[PDB]
């Protein structure tokens, strides 16, 4: 048996991502952006963060690897309405696809990845490279579906040493977020279920 908390992770992380490529800013104030998207669609994003405030302004173009809080809603003027939090960044990509290195640690013992996609992107918010990680974790190597699997942690090294790390029993800090890395520059990426 698990814990409510351990509950909310799991339909957080097994649920999937939003995904919209050259979308326009129409509007950027404190704390978010109204972005209209490729197909029609609104999308209302949050930015809790002061360390990953978008400063991007009306008519830029901006890629979405986001989360929805919420259903989308259609409203009387006949719009299309996405909430979703963070992930927000450039349109620029990388010569050719790089594949992360990632290494999965299960109980000390290796777990070979199933599924891991390569990406075409220069640079990632680390909300979305936290989203990719965990998912990869609770489809691949039952990350919160029982009780032995419910901690951890997962560690991105930068060529230049820096590091970045979340805790697994915890919901990423999104109030706390840095702003997006170039993912050329990742040395290595580990991730160990406790």
């Amino acid at each position: 048996s698990t814990n409510d908390n351990i509950k909310d992770l799991l339909d957080w992380y097994s649920s999937g991502s939003d995904t919209f490529t050259n979308s326009e800013v129409l509007d950027n104030s404190l704390g978010s952006m109204r972005i209209k998207n490729t197909d029609g669609s609104i999308s209302l994003i949050i930015f809790p963060s002061p360390y990953y405030s978008p400063a991007f302004t009306k008519g830029e173009k901006v890629d979405l690897n986001t989360k929805r809080t919420k259903k989308s809603q259609h409203t009387s003027e006949g719009t299309y309405i996405h909430f979703q939090i963070s992930g927000v960044t450039n349109t620029e990509k990388l010569p050719t696809p790089i594949e992360l290195p990632l290494k999965v640690k299960v109980h000390g013992k290796d777990s070979p990845l199933k599924y891991w996609p390569k990406f075409d992107k220069k640079q990632l918010a680390i909300s979305a490279l936290d989203f990719e990680i965990r998912h990869q974790l609770t489809q691949i190597h039952g990350l919160y579906r029982s009780s032995d699997k419910t901690g951890g942690y997962w560690k991105i090294t930068m060529n230049d040493g820096s590091t970045y790390q979340s805790d697994l029993s915890k919901k990423f800090e999104y109030n706390t977020e840095k702003p997006p890395i170039n993912i050329d520059e990742i040395k290595t990426i580990e991730a160990e279920i406790n």
